[PDB]
DNA sequence: CGTACG
DNA sequence: CGTACG
């Protein structure tokens, strides 16, 4: 759920 | 994440 | 690095 | 009730 590189 | 009634 | 429902 | 990444 975080999007630091993927945002899912 | 489960969709038993919303599916999110 | 943790968000997302009826 | 539990899922979703590079
Ligand atoms: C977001 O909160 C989140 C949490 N755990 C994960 C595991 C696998 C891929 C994506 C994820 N996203
Ligand atoms: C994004 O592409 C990405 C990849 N690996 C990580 C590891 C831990 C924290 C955040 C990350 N973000
Ligand atoms: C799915 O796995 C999941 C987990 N917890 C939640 C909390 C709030 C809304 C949606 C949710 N979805
Ligand atoms: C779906 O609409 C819905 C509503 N509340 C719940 C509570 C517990 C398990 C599954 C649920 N599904
Ligand atoms: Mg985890
Ligand atoms: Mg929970």
């Amino acid at each position: 759920x975080a999007x630091v590189x993927a945002x899912v």
